C-alpha cells in the first residue's frame, strides 16, 4: 500500500497545500513518508516521487510523457500553447520545439554573449556606485539582471530594470499572476462570485503582460536593425518536419513564455548561489580565485565564461539543493508497473519532487544538506536521472545553456569585482511563487576596484 | 505716487501671491504697472523693480546690500547661516565665502570635470537605452543629473538618481519644503491649527535632508581615499581674514545649501534650454553643429567644453528669458533717492524681478520674447547690470562657473548624441517652487549612434 500524508475528511490531502510554502511542505512529507506518497484532492490523485530508483523509471519517455500539473493548467490561461504549457502531442509543441532549438545552438549562444555582458556590466556598475554602508537586495537585483538579459538577448527590448527602484510593471503583474495560480490550487467552487475581482485582477495582470508583448512585436515590425535573435526565429523560422512557421497567436504565447521562463528561475539560481557562497567562505574564496585567474580582460569573453569550471560547479550545487523550478509532472502513456510494486493505469499522474530527489542519500551520500561544489567535479559521474533541475528528455528545459551561461558570466564578474559580506547573518527564508527564491536576502559588497 | 497692484482690504496685496505661479503673476503686474511698483502685506512693504535704469542703482553696493526676502527667511529655517541665507554682516558669511571661493576656481573646475562627465555619461546611456517611441521626462532627468553632479563633485556622494524611477527622497523632501515656503508667503494667520500638519511635515522633511547631510559627513571621516573636493575645503579650509575654519554647525548648513542651490536652478536651466532648442530648430541646428565639430572624443575634455561658445550663448539666452532663481532682494543701507524720483529710508526693501529686467525693451530692443542666442555673440555689448541671472556683486552666485560648465558639457553631449523631437508640441507650463522649471516637458530622442 502506498504511503499517504494526513487527511481532512472529504477534502482529502488538499488542505496540506493551503500554505505559503507548499513545496517545502511536500519535502517535509517526503522526509516522513519516503520515496513515494499518494496525494489526493477531491476528484484527483497524484503520486509524489523522491528517489532516484523510482524517478529513473518516471523519466523513461516510452512509459511516461509530460503532464500539465494543476499549476501549469492555470498558467496556460496566459501562456497558452507556448512551449512550457503545451502537451507533447499538440502540433504547436513539436513545431515550436524544432523552430526555436536553433536559437540555443552554440552559434546562437556566442551571439547572445555581448548583450549578456551589457546587462552584467549594468549590475556591476550599480554595485560599484553604492555608498559606504549601503547594501544589496539580492533577489531584487538578480531579477533586474535576468529579466533584462532575456529581454535584450531574446527580443532586442530593454526593460531598463536598473533604472527603476521598483520592479518593472511586467514583474509586478507576473508575480501577482503566478501566486494567484499558487492560490487557485487550494480552492473550491471557482465560479463563486467571491472571486469575480480575483478574475478581474488576473485578467488585468494578463493584459499588462500582453500589452508589453504587443510593444515587443511592434518594435521589431518597425525596426530595420538586422536582428538575428530568438524573436527572429519565432517570426521567420520554419519547422523542418511540417515545413510550417509559427502563427501569430502562438508567437505571442511564446514571447510571454520565454519572458517568464527565461528569467524567473535564473534569478532564483543566482540568489541561491550567492547565498551559499557567503555561507561557505572557503568555497567563495576558491570561486573568487578562479574568477581572478580566468577573467583577465575588462570584458569577459565567451570562451572565458566556458573556462569558469568551479563557478559552474557552484551553480550546479545550488541547483542540487534548491532547484528553482522544483517539480514537474508526468502521466503514464500506458498501463505500467512502477518500482515492481506500484501498478499504474494509462493516464495516472506522477510528480517528481526535485529537491527531494537531490537529497537521495543512496546517490549523494549522507551529507546531502552540505554545500559541496566538488560533487560536480566530473558531471559525468552523476547517475542517470539523479540530477534533474532542468527536467527530462524532449521536454527538458530549452534554455538550460542560456541560463547557465548567463549565471556563470554574472557570478564570475561578481566574484572578480567585489568581496561579499553576510552582514545580517541572514536566515534563509524561501518564498514560493510556484518557483523558489530567497526572500529578504541582503549582502554588502566591497569593491576590489578593478576597472571595466 | 508709486504704482501699486490691486488690494484685498486689510490683507493689502498679499492674496496676489496666493497662486501656484507667483513670479509669473508679478511679471504680469510689472507689464501693467511699469518699472517700479509697491507691494504691501500686513506689516511689510517692498518695491518691485523691472528696469535696467533702476536696477543698476539697486546694484550699487555702497547704497544697497542683500536682503533676506520672506522666502529666504523661511528657507533659513533649514539653511541657517549658510552662504545663501546669511546676511553680509554676519561673520559666517565672509568667512565661508573666503573659504569656499577657491573651490570654484578654474583649477577646481578642471578637477570636477571628470566626475561631471561620470554623471553626464549616465544620462546619455539612459537615453541610448530607451526603446522605440519612448519619451524623455526632461525636468525629471535634468534633476537626476544635476543633483547627482553636485553630490559627486561636491561631496563624493552618489545619490544614484538614475537607478530610481521616482525622485531621490532628498528631492521629495526638498521640493515639499520649498513649495511650503512659497505657500507660507501667501498665508494670513499662519499659526492657525489647520497648518499644524503642514508644520509637522516641514519638520519631517528637514529631518530627511539633515540625515542625508549627516551620512555625507560620516562617510568622509570614515573614508580612506584622498578627496580634495568642496567638502574637503568645508572641513579643512581656513579663512585668510579671520584665520578660522567653519564650525560643525555652519558646515551642515553649507552642505544643505549647496545640495539645493547647487542643482535645482541648473536643472531648470537645462530644461528651459532644451525647450527653447526644440522650439527653435535653426538654433538647435547651430548648437548641434558646434557640438559635433568640437566634441571630437568620446570623453569630452575640459578644454573642449570651454570651446562650446554657441552652446554657452544658448544657455545665456535661456537665462535671459527664464532665469531660474527669478528674484533677489536688497535693502537700503542709508536714506537715498532711487532714480531721482523715489525717496527711500534706511532699511527699505527692493525686489529685483529678473525676468522683467531681461525684457527691458530699452536695452534689448522690442523683440524681447524671441529666443536669439546671437544677442550674446559679442558679450561686451550687453549694458552694465542688464543681465543678472546670477545676482549681484559680492553676493552674486558663487557657483556660476560650476553651473555653466556642467550645463555646457551636458547640453553639448546631448546635442552630440541625439536628435530631438517636440513630439507633443508641448505648451510651456512653468512650475514654481520659489525657483522656475518647465512642468510636463517631454521630448523624443533619436540616437545618432556615436559611441561613448
Ligand atoms: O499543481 C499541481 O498539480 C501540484 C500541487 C497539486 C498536487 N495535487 C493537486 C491537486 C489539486 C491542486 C494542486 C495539486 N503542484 C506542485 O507540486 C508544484 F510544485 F507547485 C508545481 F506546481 F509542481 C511547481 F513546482 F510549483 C511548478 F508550478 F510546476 C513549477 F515548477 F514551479 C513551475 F511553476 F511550473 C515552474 F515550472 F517552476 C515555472 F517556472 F514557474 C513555470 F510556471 F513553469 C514558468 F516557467 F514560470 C511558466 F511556465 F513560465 F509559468
Ligand atoms: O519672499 C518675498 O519677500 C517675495 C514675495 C513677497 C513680497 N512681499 C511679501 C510680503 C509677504 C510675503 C511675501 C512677500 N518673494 C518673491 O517675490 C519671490 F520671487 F518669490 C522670491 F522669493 F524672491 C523668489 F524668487 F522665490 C526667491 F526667493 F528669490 C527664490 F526663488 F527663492 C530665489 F532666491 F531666487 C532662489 F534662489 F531661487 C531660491 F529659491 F531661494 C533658492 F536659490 F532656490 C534657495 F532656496 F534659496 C536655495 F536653493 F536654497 F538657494
Ligand atoms: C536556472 C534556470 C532554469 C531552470 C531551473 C529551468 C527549469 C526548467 C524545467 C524544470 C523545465 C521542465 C518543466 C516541466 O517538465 O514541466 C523547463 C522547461 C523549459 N524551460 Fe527552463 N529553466 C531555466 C531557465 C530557462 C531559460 C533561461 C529559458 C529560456 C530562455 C527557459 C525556457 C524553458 C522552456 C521554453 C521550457 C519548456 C520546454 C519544452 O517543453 O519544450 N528556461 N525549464
Ligand atoms: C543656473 C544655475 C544657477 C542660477 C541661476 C543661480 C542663481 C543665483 C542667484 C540669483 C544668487 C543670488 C541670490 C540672492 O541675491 O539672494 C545665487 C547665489 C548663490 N548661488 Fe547660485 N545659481 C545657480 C547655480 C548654483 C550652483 C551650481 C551653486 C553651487 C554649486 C550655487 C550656489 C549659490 C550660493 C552658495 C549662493 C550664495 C552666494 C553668497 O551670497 O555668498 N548656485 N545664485
Amino acid at each position: 500500500e502506498m504511503p499517504q500524508p494526513k487527511t481532512f475528511g472529504e477534502l482529502k490531502n488538499l488542505p496540506l497545500l493551503n500554505t505559503d510554502k507548499p513545496v517545502q511542505a511536500l519535502m517535509k512529507i517526503a522526509d516522513e513518508l519516503g520515496e513515494i506518497f499518494k496525494f489526493e484532492a477531491p476528484g484527483r490523485v497524484t503520486r509524489y516521487l523522491s528517489s532516484q530508483r523510482l524517478i529513473k523509471e518516471a523519466c523513461d519517455e516510452s512509459r511516461f510523457d509530460k503532464n500539465l500539473s494543476q499549476a501549469l493548467k492555470f498558467v496556460r490561461d496566459f501562456a497558452g500553447d507556448g512551449l512550457f504549457t503545451s502537451w507533447t502531442h499538440e502540433k504547436n509543441w513539436k513545431k515550436a520545439h524544432n523552430i526555436l532549438l536553433p536559437s540555443f545552438s552554440q552559434q546562437a549562444m556566442k551571439g547572445y554573449h555581448a548583450m549578456m555582458v551589457d546587462i552584467a556590466v549594468q549590475l556591476v556598475q550599480k554595485w560599484e556606485r553604492l555608498n559606504a554602508d549601503e547594501h544589496i537586495e539580492v533577489p531584487e537585483d538578480m531579477t533586474r539582471l535576468t529579466l533584462d538579459t532575456i529581454g535584450l538577448c531574446g527580443f532586442n527590448y530593454r526593460f531598463n530594470s536598473f533604472y527603476r527602484d521598483q520592479p518593472h510593471p511586467f514583474i509586478t503583474s507576473m508575480v501577482r499572476a503566478l501566486d494567484e495560480a499558487m492560490n487557485k490550487l487550494q480552492r473550491a467552487n471557482p465560479d463563486d462570485p467571491a472571486y469575480d475581482e480575483n478574475k478581474r485582477q488576473f485578467q488585468e495582470d494578463i493584459k499588462v503582460m500582453n500589452d508589453l508583448v504587443d510593444k515587443i512585436i511592434a518594435d521589431r515590425k518597425a525596426s530595420g536593425e538586422q536582428s538575428d535573435d530568438l524573436l527572429t526565429h519565432m517570426l521567420n523560422g520554419k519547422d523542418p518536419e511540417t515545413g510550417e512557421p509559427l502563427d501569430d497567436e502562438n508567437i505571442r504565447y511564446q514571447i510571454i513564455t520565454f519572458l517568464i521562463a527565461g528569467h524567473e528561475t535564473t534569478s532564483g539560481l543566482l540568489s541561491f548561489a550567492l547565498y551559499f557562497l557567503v555561507k561557505n567562505p572557503h568555497v567563495l574564496q576558491k570561486a573568487a580565485e578562479e574568477a581572478a585567474r580566468v577573467l583577465v580582460d575588462p570584458v569577459p569573453s565567451y570562451k572565458q565564461v566556458k573556462q569558469l569550471k568551479y563557478v559552474g560547479m557552484v551553480l550546479n550545487e545550488a541547483l542540487r539543493l534548491w532547484p528553482t523550478a522544483p517539480a514537474f509532472s508526468l502521466y503514464a502513456k500506458e498501463d505500467t508497473v512502477l518500482g515492481g510494486e506500484y501498478p499504474l493505469e494509462k493516464g495516472d499522474e506522477l510528480m517528481v519532487l526535485i529537491p527531494q530527489l537531490h537529497r537521495d542519500k543512496t546517490i549523494w551520500g549522507d551529507d546531502v544538506e552540505e554545500f559541496r561544489p566538488e560533487r560536480f567535479e566530473n558531471p559525468s559521474a552523476i547517475p542517470q536521472h539523479a540530477f534533474k533541475p532542468f527536467g527530462n528528455g524532449q521536454r527538458a528545459c530549452i534554455g538550460q545553456q542560456f541560463a547557465l551561461h548567463e549565471a556563470t558570466l554574472v557570478l564570475g564578474m561578481m566574484l572578480k569585482h567585489f568581496d561579499f559580506e553576510d552582514h545580517t547573518n541572514y536566515e534563509l527564508d524561501i518564498k514560493e511563487t510556484l518557483t523558489l527564491k530567497p526572500e529578504g536576502f541582503v549582502v554588502k559588497a566591497k569593491s576590489k576596484k578593478i576597472p571595466l
